[PDB]
């Protein structure tokens, strides 16, 4: 298992990040637990969840499933970097005022509900699930600082931010000796590469980790075999090279400059073992060039659209 | 029900603010609760109170009534943006024992603790200065407020009855050291009294505060007083006849007016009864047309911003 | 001659400010101002006034050295407070004035479209080139003063040292917020049109602008001063000199007599009953929020 | 002639930006002045020396324009944004322009190798000498605008006041990040190449006498037909559209004839209908802001 | 009873400060309690104590006595501004164990915890440094105090026995990081000893500190010979006793009342053993000294005024 | 010649400062050759130094100290206005393009430190001035001034000139402790107390008072008892005090200079110091001086 620093900070994390979205909705509590135990045995120390995970009326169930996993003892809590999220409505449909988004009010009520479901007295990485254009950064950093100084959270990360939101966030934190965002969780994969224009550049300038969510573009790059689509040629290129598609999509992300790693979302213990193999592939220079021609990326702005 | 950001901050509030000063001294506990439950159903999430509401010997009774409202559960506390105030003397009226009114750190500490206990909650969402205290410096005030912010006992700080230059001094002092400044100003603003337009509202708009107008009916005067001779206040009627003309109620139009004023978050509506609430609710969605505004403006001329309002 | 510090700063100025009048007769007035001990000269008028001061300094004899010189700042950017307009205005002013520095350089009016970091950029360029010493405002709201000086203090800069506001017996609404702000932040207050355009100069007696009930209060005014043997021109000035935070009024004498009167107004002590009576005739609003709430 | 504040600052400019032999340009600058255009830019659609001699004719020409120039695409330190190149480039520009100050001094392109404390040192030397009033950018990413202006504010310096970016009906990707950042930070947005090098100024009709070679490209350039159906000229509608976009100060126009000037002036006066806007949007789709543009 | 702001801050205090040094070592618990209820009845809201008050093996007795006073309910705690001190050795007199005196963050933590426990309250209003400690840097002291401010354990910080430049340095250092600095200096100031006027009081006034005068009677030396050292100093006590007999003034009341005329002075510490001494202090507050008396007092007891003039020009 | 860092800064100065009163030029050149580099004007004095700056690297070898020179409003005191006019007049009179140590003549309680530092920073940034010092300040004025400078990255006061000698030791209460905390050099002005400590009684052969004659006599006798000249001992006493850079001295001949030089080289005995301390006791620091 390969380890890296999470951007500029002192935290070391596995280059595979255990996504937990499926835990509860598509995978039951006991199988969720055994996937997590198997991640630990594979050296994966970095678990991503969110409050809203679970579905509809069962929002929070994923957090509860991790909660009962930690409750089994065995140094499970001590061993994981636990990451969750705040922004979402925990109620489905339109929200009551201040029960979503990033007001100090919603942050205060969200983190308490999360800590209670997770059965733990602290979150290691608390992440904004999305940018909230209506909350100013002095309000956001005030709320996060309350939680940091109480020992309730350690680090703060973003998800689905623009590059300039990362800049504004971290410049604002630094001005008053706050540690700013330590990571951005962004949609990045072979099919969708527009994060290269500004998000990954800003994150690397500011020393954020980059965690790629939906690394398989929600299954689309993990093998039609179970059946614009010309591209998904990829499959044929891999049949030719004897490479499994889910593995290549993951390993490809591990080659991208500044990417901490993908968030893997395995339903099964076997889907996990597949991801673990993906961290050990070494895609050849030939395969890289082909994959580039099938799935071109814009590269950084302003060149992506100008010169 | 219309919502807006409270000035520049992430907080979303109803453009009607439930005033509560009648809960206790005129309206009783069980009915106060009925009004508040009615406001929630109307989508009103923003409740204003103070420590001093209850009057005379029953100062703090209103805070206690909201306390028992929350104690009934049903997500009442969780759904409400709870605002109260500090500054007022909480002992029997007349001259205060020193540091038992105004805005020393000493009084802020004793007041918030007494309020939280009466309100039966662990935090106030918006804690407001009830008035400016010229004798307390902002480094002292922000120290006190920041202790409360970092313990999780308050989220936001707001002002009431400030001068525009007090708002600037407050927020520039907060910003210099990281702190979120004032997020709202509660000022006296209606058709009769528009001098908050000279400086208080421009300062608030510059600094990104929400503006909450208290006494939106100038103490009844604009809620059909002439037609209820069937405080005292000469040349202080054409208003009523213009509304009788146009087929509008006096109390509804006074509120609908403040809602068109630039930078105004909304009025503090202070119903004694349930139908007076629903009357406020109708005012929220009322639409004053270009013509009646011009008329109302002609009857109640405003000064507009300083220095123009007295100079050029 | 009565002196005060200009607000919080170390500059000492006469409590009479010599404004602009209407070439050889201006020079005579300015020399007589000097000999009366007036050292604070302003070009206050909401091009040639600067030139007249400049020809005054060319005579030598320590006229520039003895004087605190104060001045102020349509085709786009030829008005208002952009850094661009500020540079072109000061350059012209320095050429018209025939001096290499302005002592107090004032904004004419609040410009709600220029941010304070742009304004202080432009002012700091001039300060550090030695072309200006201090900065003041005119026709600001109270909160503009607070904003301006809070922004200045953040980066070590001396902020506004003076506000020039319309302030006289008839118009007292500067007392609501402008003067309190100015006192909080230690700005000198310079009262413009102290006589209210002549209206308090005893202009019923000169009849041998405004006349509904403004007339009645001006009559009750002249009458009171008749009954006390005090000149109307003198009293309106001396009243401002009793107001907390006021440095002094801008006076523009064109004759030796008008100067001599202003000088007498500075040495005039008004009794408590005069003041109580002027206050009855000419009520002030007091400070916000008390002026209009509690 | 419509004026706007440049971004958040107190400078007012014409919403047309006058970009770029000696006698011909000297004459059309004088007519731009007379049409109310005060914003003169040395970006193209020796240039500085032409402007130089124009001022040299007296007549309050310098006093009436906002002058905008750029740092000069190789010997080390003769390109890019080191303090060294800034010093040699501004000095050369002031001599050429025959003036003692530039109103807007712009960067030509983000330089990833120069840190912002070095750039602002250099700009600040020039600000404090009176040599420059404001600083602007060209071809930045959104986050470069954020980092620059957050670095300037930290030490009391005014930051970037403007960004000049490629923006027109055909290239709307400045709308993802560059334009939202500019708006957050109060930069005026100056649209460079507003007619896409010619393509949006009746290019198909002008064939009856770039790459129209690709079939999907020319099918969009439907635009000409829509404008015929409403009786509007393309060279004008391309400019007027940009003037409706949030945050845009104005486009850079390079008129040479009286007719190009008169037509530019008309485009600044043209109010387009919601129907045409909606119609132009269907043809020329915008990406929306990030992260919505590609995530949610 | 006359009130004033404590320097520049919003706190309003009586111009008489109740000293408690006698509560425990001479006055017993029960009579102390009666003097404190009597002080409250006179409108005196400002109570000064110290950890070391009690002397010898009984250090801390005074704080315990105020603690038992608060425990009697009746809004006693809620009505006073409670001030105590840190710096002093709380063990056996004679050289302290290292870090058991002075102003280390270590000694500040243990002293405050012990004071709060003895005082039987969760917070002190004014926590004062009993003396300057030149060995502790201000970034350490303000860290220590800010910890207590943010826990709600103290509100305000004050000094005692500082030099003027210590006041400036402390507050400049606090202001640098948004901390309220010292709100008050408790300095030795009275008729025989006016050298605080040189720099201490000018510095306090510039920085907006309250000035509280301790030893207001120079240890009884200005409270009346008539109950009976250096011949040139007994000389000036006689001229002072002689002058107040002539005007029918009690020397105890004038020494206090004189301090209330000095610019920048909040008020004196009055330290009663008995109820009659307290009533006497209250009458000292109501007294209006005449210009003749002030000018004669000044004639007897000259001050230096401020530096640099006091020694140069 | 003994040299020292001036307070905390990198400038090295002689522990003798050359105060002021064609003959002048000669004693200045003599002082140079004696190794004295620190020249202090403490008008006209300035005009004379300017004519000296004849060439021969004269300006280049000296640390040139002057004063603000402090009536018509704003022709005294420390407003930005008066600072600008005094410095310009001083640079013209001194015939040089920069002053090394520009000093305030007194504390001005009416000018705030943000105004003062604006004026000095202007001058610093134009290269007209390198360092700023004070004269006749209180300790807290030093503290306030230097805290205000440092908040904005400005070098603060680097020296205080205070009245300091055996007779008048009250600078030790607070002025000298503040100076030492903030790393200012202390320049002792009037080191002989107007002439009283330079053998005044034997010159008899300002103060009739028998209490201070008493004191001078015990000093003069003690100096005969150990065969030491008072004009030298009064200088040498100050050079032993903590934080003292050195005294100002104004020798007019080859022979007075050479007595100054010897005072700077003379070690005083611990016995003579204990004896000088008994005759001329010091107040000690505040608050101990008057509290505990
Ligand atoms: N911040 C945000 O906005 C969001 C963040 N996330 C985070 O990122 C994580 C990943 O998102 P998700 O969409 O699940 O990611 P993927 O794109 O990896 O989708 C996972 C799915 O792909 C298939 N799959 C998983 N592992 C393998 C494998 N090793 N080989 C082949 N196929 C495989 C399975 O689909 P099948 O059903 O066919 O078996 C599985 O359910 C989440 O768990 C969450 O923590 C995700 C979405 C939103």
């Amino acid at each position: 298992m390969e380890y890296t620093q999470l951007g500029r900070i002192g935290l070391k994390v596995s280059r595979l990040v255990l996504g937990t979205m499926n835990f509860g909705p598509t995978t039951d509590e006991a199988e969720s637990h055994a996937i997590m135990d198997a991640a630990l045995d594979a050296g994966i120390n970095f678990f991503d969840t969110a409050n809203v995970y679970g579905w509809g009326e069962n929002k929070g169930r994923t957090e509860e499933i991790l909660g009962s996993w930690f409750a089994q003892g065995g140094d499970r809590r001590d061993k994981v970097v636990l990451a969750t999220k705040v922004y979402g409505n925990m109620g489905d449909g339109p929200a009551w005022p201040n029960h979503d988004k990033l007001s100090a009010l919603n942050i205060r009520r969200s983190v308490d509900a999360s800590l209670k479901r997770l059965g733990t007295d602290h979150i290691d990485l608390y992440q904004f699930h999305h940018v909230d254009r209506d909350t100013p950064w002095d309000e956001i950093w005030q709320a996060m600082d309350v939680l940091v100084r109480q020992g309730k959270i350690l680090y703060v990360g973003s998800s689905n931010f623009a590059g300039w939101n990362i800049a504004q966030a971290n410049e604002t934190a630094a001005r008053h000796g706050r540690l700013g965002l330590v990571s951005e969780q962004c949609l990045y994969n072979l099919c969708e590469r527009r994060a290269e224009m500004e998000v990954v550049p800003a994150a690397r300038e500011y020393g954020l980790g980059v965690i790629a969510w939906s690394p398989l573009h929600g299954g689309l790059l993990g093998g039609i075999r179970k059946e614009q689509r010309e591209q998904i040629r990829y499959e044929d290129l891999l049949d030719k090279h004897g490479l499994e598609p889910g593995e290549v999509a993951l390993a490809w992300l591990l080659t991208r400059p500044g990417v901490t790693g993908p968030i893997v979302g395995p339903r099964t213990a076997d889907q996990l073992a597949s991801a673990v193999r993906a961290a050990e592939l070494t895609l050849t220079d030939e395969v890289l060039t082909a994959l580039d021609e099938i799935f071109p990326g814009p590269g950084p702005s302003p060149e992506a659209f100008a010169w």
